[PDB]
């Protein structure tokens, strides 16, 4: 599925992203346009042999299984495939773990590197929320 800005931002706040570790709503729309352009079926793999998965690009390395990625963590115990699903459920629960980890949304670099310090709010302007 290829989310519109808006239909993301409400289904993100709807599964409780809004004020996340204390990031707003336009942080997380922010993230998953640079990390997905709001595609729950990207895919990208990495240079490490991991592989990122779905509209915030959740890496194979620490946080799903994708039985491809030797010496690799299962930590939102969930097949990676379950990050590509038309529901961003899966993406949200496991995104909320990421966040939390200790170094916040850092942890996406496409965050750090695009969203970061910017106009976030920008990215829900005119959305009925
Ligand atoms: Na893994």
């Amino acid at each position: 599925k290829v989310f519109g800005r808006c239909e993301l931002a409400a289904a993100m706040k709807r599964h409780g992203l809004d004020n996340y570790r204390g990031y707003s709503l336009g942080n997380w729309v922010c993230a998953a346009k640079f990390e997905s352009n709001f595609n729950t079926q990207a895919t990208n793999r990495n240079t490490d042999g991991s592989t990122d998965y779905g509209i915030l690009q959740i890496n194979s390395r620490w946080w799903c299984n994708d039985g491809r990625t030797p010496g690799s963590r299962n930590l939102c115990n969930i097949p990676c495939s379950a990050l590509l699903s038309s529901d961003i459920t899966a993406s949200v629960n496991c995104a909320k773990k990421i966040v939390s980890d200790g170094n916040g949304m850092n942890a996406w670099v496409a965050w750090r590197n695009r969203c970061k310090g910017t106009d976030v709010q920008a990215w829900i302007r005119g959305c009925r929320l």
